[PDB]
């Protein structure tokens, strides 16, 4: 016997964080944390060659967007909600131009207000970034929305999982650590780029030893290299780390350099992965980055274009024997991937300043929010309507724009 | 608050039709017609050249597998099914072999139910037809008791329509009379093949001829070859057909024969499309077809993996620029493509013996099953929990297997 | 002085074992096996990821089908016979649709039928598996009949032995115990999966080294998969077992995995070979897993469409420079691959329980079957009649169809 | 009960025709004719662009070879033969070589001597031609006293016809009398070549339409070339042609010319076929003639390394969706080609000098041998032991060699 649906009466979109507001707000924005936090500390990036902008990802702005919340109220006067990066401006355009769609459509309305805001921001979002952020934030507020008034997870929604619980791996400073938390392995950021040639090599080399010699010879050890290289450093870099069983390289170009990526995994060492996909948004984006041959893509959920482009980012990555491990949203990327046969583990990223608690990956913004307790999350935890937390309203939240 | 979900009981299989019952019992299998059909009138198949085997394709034996029925029952009495093309030895799979897997499992477990068909019987399934059949039976019936347990539809749980009604376009002999009805094109058999010459060529380029007199400019026409060319024969073809602007040309060539598809394609006639599926199943049978670079991918929702493929295909297309557009399987179709943005229309194949009514795509199976009247399907038809029909009891069910 | 020809009265489909009969009934299903059997000890699958379908493949359902039996009778009431693994519902496949190609023709009309099998069976069959399964036998039946009536062995019909002798190969746990019995090399399946990672790979590796270390450097050592794997899985074993001389690493993928073949064998170690083909059947399969450029294709001449397909299959590697050794069928292969210039070696598959004992490779159902005696067969041995060998009819064959 | 086979007591050739005998002795020598054949009639080859050498053929030295008869007489004293194009040569090449394996093999031993003759004249053989026109005929010979030992036609040791009879077109300067004696289509040579420019091309178009004219639409046209042309030249031909329907167009180019064939069919109108192969021998050199994409492959069977590998052609043709059409050889192509599934037609070239009388394809060196009647022949009419045709020893037969 049919359950009647609400339509939706309002969206609404707050921030913390960024440029506007309180700097270390954490929430939705990974690197909106504070001084001496791992994730800040020296790490390679395309700015790393200038020396303003080696020692800190903060110094050349990588805080300045903050934490987006959009928040959608059905007439029922249910809500449902989800973060992601961008802030302000994400805020602007979901109440000066994406509302059109949202509202007055039924909660169900998912994947044609998805197909809308992807059609009426083509010609500004191009392909993924800031707006796709925000279209991907208005995407899983709308899911959480329709779990809720359901009163179902999105997991189940989707079909169920295929798993009974989610392994992880966990990125940061101290895979050592990791390791006695019960983690399946540890991924840790590069420090040196291109511009420090042999001596930068050595280095990353060494740190990647060292763990190797600590952790021992199961525990998994990766590399993550956040757009800073070329492919000769990457192929220098990945070839070093070969007697160390690094399990793979991952982003080391620019998202637009698929023919780099390309090159990059022909010079790739026998057995050894290359990865990438965080930067990436839309499908399209994600057939072109497929076709080089990469073997793992890992979208953000909140930046790729939102569940909805995920469960077909992984589609596509099955039909060509790869799999899809995203980039680590919490909730988000937990309903989807306990369903995706070709996501066999999951990414905790360290949002611990030293790596040595579970701090929350999404902290403060998320309530009840899981950790994976000994590196793993029961399907049973996931096991809440929508996706299954609430939003710390006790948080700062301006709200810049109505309409 | 958290809707609680039933286990399933009961796996259950009947068949109607086939080599051991009714011959012309209808339902799941399209061709368990009677004499004098249009669907058994003269078709070009692979068996066509023999001269036993011209006529008729139910005399090869196209008739013999008869409806298969699967229904799966929850703990609280409440059951879904679907029904598909396997019959009596699809009655054998699901009972002696496949209900281990189903059997205990939770109403909401289906990729799980799925991935375990698909892993546990890829030894002897290879890659589609009649295992196949039975998988993707199985498959739609767990999505009808899930849809019916959470009460509703399977194109809600999928995430809403992206549009407020289905197109249709139609299948068999008569497109004059399709137009009538309201239909947006229709589609015709080959009655000739590759051992009738020229003169099969001159034949059925002129039953094209005819009816684009008919028709005028704006309805389309298409051909639709089940298996029975080669690529020369195709091309051939194609071309004497493109005066009358045919929209495409289907399933020219046997389903392994990709090689041949690639070929058929690179010669086909500026803008005519060229299209197969319909024998494919498993997704990454469907990654090969699409990298052929054929125009549409026309999987049948019970005979290609399910609706749980179905999605699988859809993002793949999707991903490529490329349409998907199943066919034709009635609601199973349904509630699936009325949520692909990439199948702006789909396929009423007629079951009326000479195409002038709108017979029940699954007659006499399925109770309440929709008819596109004017050629339409509204969404709003489609709002019934799960995918919103009944099955037929009176029909003579027999039950060959229990466990 | 023209040999006058029968032809077909009657053809007749049994079984034995199954799910609907006695399981551990061996004979055609070679994973129709007791307890405590090599073959079902702990052997990576597709399903060994999931904890209740690790430990046995007779769990998931390996077992379910059976030994098919097909007798063919000409009208001089002399009889043909073949076994293959399709069982009750290979039954019905010949009993209600092929038996109208096979009854009534000429016994020397194989071809034919075999042409018209497949033409028929397209629309279910597709590519392999049950129906092609099916398909085989009574190809294979078709052949002893014809031989049998002519008073040869299928070897000299097909124009005789290119080799005195058959060297074997062992397929097993035990390569140690197959160099004592005089075999050329032993092939071992693989344990651990993608999901069991490094220690997967060194639990599998240290097996072969050890089987190096027993055996020496002559005795060749290969490794079965079994559709178990990835690619990059594949790849990082292919390479551990690189040190010990691995011939080849045999079925690491699922088959319609044709991209990931072609990349696996881009990816394998100088001087080692990836092979495939026992899940594939057609001719046209073949052409596409050929020219993924793997080195050696492995029909089953039970499941891939019989002998007539057999022979293309081996001229078509022969085209290219490519082996075919066929997955290890007893007469059947042998009366075949002594004429194939390109078959040097065959496959013994250890039917014995713990690899110590020369049992029949189908054991009990065919009467006076050769073994490899030092691991070698003579053509002499094969000098019989037809396939030279009777059906075991004190086997509890039950014949659920007949027309 | 087993039949028992005889060994291979002598092996003996002689030579009708050719530089050492009598000039016109047809047989083997489809082009040993005499003055004011058509076949000798201003016909486009290689040396047709010198002005002593564009008249006749004969003039070059077309027919300096003549017939090889090769006989094989068994222990039991009964013989096979059969005929091809060596004369002299073929002789020495048998008596003073092949016969150390020909003689005191078993009769069933085709295949091992085949390999045998293969091996040990790969240094002097290369790839087709004289030596390889001498290897065909021994193996055609093997096959004919294998088929009278046993009592059968080779095409029911091959597995039967496939069609109950075989339909011609004919090869010839009269398409038109070729229709009123009920051939499918009728193949004219081309007289002009690349030398002649676009007056070349008229002339032969015009010739072509003429007999499209008389022989309306649905009667084939084609047109072969003898290796006479350029791919520009081959280009403006098939042009030029295509608005008269010229079903293909065949052997352009010199038979190493495989990158020609590759862009000549990159190149043709659609629709229309481009085809080879009666100048290729060995399976090897038709794997890389396959590959350029050619439509038919066209062996003679005396030519291309005998019915063993034409076999083996047909099923390299077969994988890839290709005809063999064989380069017409009577008997010797009539037991092959009514077993290939993807041989739907044959070849009949007019030995008749004027093409107005069905004249013996192999007249007169062949007794009983079989002509299309009604452009067919019957399965019936083939059914006589071996090759069903006997040797005309009132030839005036030379035996330049014995051993
Ligand atoms: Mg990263
Ligand atoms: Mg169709
Ligand atoms: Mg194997
Ligand atoms: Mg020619």
């Amino acid at each position: 016997n049919i359950m009647t649906l609400p339509k939706i009466k309002h969206v609404r979109a707050w921030f913390i964080g960024g440029a506007t507001a309180e700097k270390g707000a954490g929430g939705g924005d990974y690197h909106d944390q504070g001084g001496n936090h791992w994730i800040d500390d020296h790490i390679a990036t395309p700015m790393s060659k200038y020396r303003d902008y080696e020692q800190s990802r903060q110094s050349f702005g990588i805080n300045v967007l903050g934490t987006l919340i959009v928040e959608v109220e059905a007439e029922n006067r249910q809500t449902g909600f989800a973060v992601s990066t961008a802030g302000e401006m994400g805020c602007f355009i979901v109440e000066k131009h994406l509302n059109r769609f949202i509202e007055g459509k039924c909660v169900s309305d998912i994947k044609l207000i998805h197909d809308q805001m992807l059609g009426a921001t083509m010609y500004y979002s191009g392909s993924g970034g800031l707006v796709m952020n925000t279209i991907s934030c208005v995407d899983l507020a709308l899911w959480d929305l329709f779990g809720k008034v359901v009163g179902l997870p999105v997991y189940k929604l989707l079909g169920g999982a295929v798993r009974d619980e989610i392994q992880f791996y966990a990125t940061g400073a101290r895979p050592d650590l990791a390791k006695e938390m019960g983690f399946i392995g540890g991924k840790m950021p590069t420090h040196w780029g291109p511009h420090d040639g042999d001596a930068g090599i050595r280095k990353d080399a060494a740190m990647v030893a060292d763990m190797r010699e600590k952790c021992g010879p199961d525990f998994w050890l990766m590399l993550d290299c956040w757009m800073s290289q070329d492919v000769n450093y990457a192929t220098k870099l990945a070839h070093a780390c070969a007697p160390f069983n690094l399990k793979w390289i991952e982003e080391c170009l620019p998202p637009q350099q698929y023919e780099g990526y390309r090159e990059l995994k022909r010079n790739a060492p026998a057995g050894m992965m290359v990865t990438s996909g965080e930067h990436h948004g839309t499908l399209q984006s994600f057939r072109t980055l497929a076709e080089t041959g990469i073997d793992i893509m890992q979208p953000d959920v909140g930046w790729c274009g939102g569940l909805t482009t995920l469960v077909e980012i992984a589609a596509l990555a099955k039909s060509r024997g790869q799999l899809v491990v995203p980039h680590g949203s919490s909730v988000y990327s937990h309903h989807a991937v306990i369903t995706f046969t070709n996501t066999p583990f999951s990414e905790f990223l360290m949002t611990s300043p030293d790596c040595s608690t579970l701090r929350p990956q999404f902290d403060p913004i998320l309530l009840d929010e899981p950790v994976p307790v000994n590196g793993r999350i029961h399907k049973s935890v996931l096991d809440k309507p929508g996706f299954g937390v609430e939003l710390n309203r006790d948080c700062h939240l301006k709200r810049p724009y109505s309409h």
